[PDB]
């Protein structure tokens, strides 16, 4: 049996979890009352709580099922390890150890690598395994280059574009985004920004949308520059420069419908298109669609074959 360590950010299970969840996100530094209320307000705006918890489970166990049905070389056992709420990464690794799992494959539910994201996932998983003495953790760093992943997104964009009048397709633009990070990672050649540009390039060559731009979103409450431009600011510039009639947002850095999509895209971005008078489009996120499980199954299996 090979452990499948599936890792993701995590989301509060109950409204009462928001406080400790934000504290964990802030590296154990309690947010102010005013920050807590702002974040609580955003959750209420998207309906109360994020569906990320159930989607993540569906992805993790959909992947496990997908792998075990497609071959009989090994039995995969999925453990869920969350970054900022239980079950934590270290909990999942502990669960594998007590279960006797000797070798595991880990994957992050975000297709691009960065020092701030996947690297932190792998560091904590590998350090937990070290302390316990097992299991051996073979980390997958990124998988945006998976052809089925690029094609999944192209199909979703093409499905939306084919409902845009032909005489307005030329005024349609594809906005490809991911979670922003401190700009300083670009000073040491972090692959994150360039992996995102590669993703947008690969998708653009497979869609009927004639225009596209790369943006970032959800930058944090800090004092340093973050990767820009922000998807809101980019929408304004693009409309002012080209008067686009349709904006299609694909935050390909994310794999599920959660706060950073339901609010930062479906509210904040729609507010900008509403303002300039253009139409807002946001294709469904991967979630646990069969096509996406197939993407993850292909990635994990290729990683196992290379082991
Ligand atoms: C790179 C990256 C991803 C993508 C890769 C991955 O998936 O790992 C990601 C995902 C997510 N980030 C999420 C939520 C939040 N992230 C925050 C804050 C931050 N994220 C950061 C980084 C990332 N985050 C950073 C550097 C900060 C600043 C911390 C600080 O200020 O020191 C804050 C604080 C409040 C605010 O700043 O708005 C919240 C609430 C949720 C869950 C949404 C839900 O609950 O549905 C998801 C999926
Ligand atoms: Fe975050
Ligand atoms: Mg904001």
């Amino acid at each position: 049996k090979v452990g499948l360590l599936v890792m993701a950010y995590g989301t509060p299970y109950k409204d009462e979890d928001i406080e400790r969840y934000y504290t964990d996100i802030r590296h154990g530094h309690k947010p102010s009352e005013e920050m807590i209320a702002d974040l609580r307000g955003r959750y209420h705006a998207i309906g109360g709580l994020s569906p990320l918890a159930k989607i993540t489970e569906a992805q993790a166990y959909g992947l496990e099922k997908a792998l075990n049905d497609s071959q009989d070389e090994v039995e995969f056992k999925a453990y869920i390890g969350l970054k900022h709420i239980e079950p934590f990464i270290e909990d999942a690794v502990e669960a594998m150890h007590k279960d006797g799992i000797e070798e595991a494959i880990s994957i992050v539910l975000a297709p691009h690598y960065s020092s701030f994201s996947v690297e932190a996932y792998n560091k904590r998983a590998k350090e937990a395994a070290d302390k316990l003495g097992g299991p051996r953790i073979n980390a997958i760093n990124d998988w945006y280059k998976q052809p089925k992943f690029i094609q999944m997104w192209a199909d979703r964009i093409n499905e939306t574009a084919k409902q845009i009048p032909a005489d307005e397709l030329l005024d349609t633009v594809l906005i490809v985004s991911a979670h922003s990070l401190p700009e300083k990672i670009k000073q040491h050649n972090d692959p994150y920004p360039n992996q995102l540009q590669e993703t947008a390039d690969f998708i653009f060559e497979k869609v009927v949308v004639p225009h596209y731009a790369l943006g970032w979103q959800s930058e944090g409450k800090t004092g340093e520059p973050w990767l820009g431009p922000d998807v809101q600011d980019l929408t304004r510039e693009l409309y002012g420069r080209e008067k686009y009639k349709h904006f299609i947002y694909t935050p390909v850095g994310f794999v599920a419908e959660h706060l950073e999509v339901l609010y930062d895209n479906d509210y904040e971005c729609k507010v900008v298109t509403d303002e300039v008078g253009a139409a807002y489009h946001r294709p469904p996120m991967p979630n646990s669609d069969p096509e996406f499980l197939e993407v993850l199954r292909t990635v994990v299996w290729e990683k196992y074959s290379n082991l």
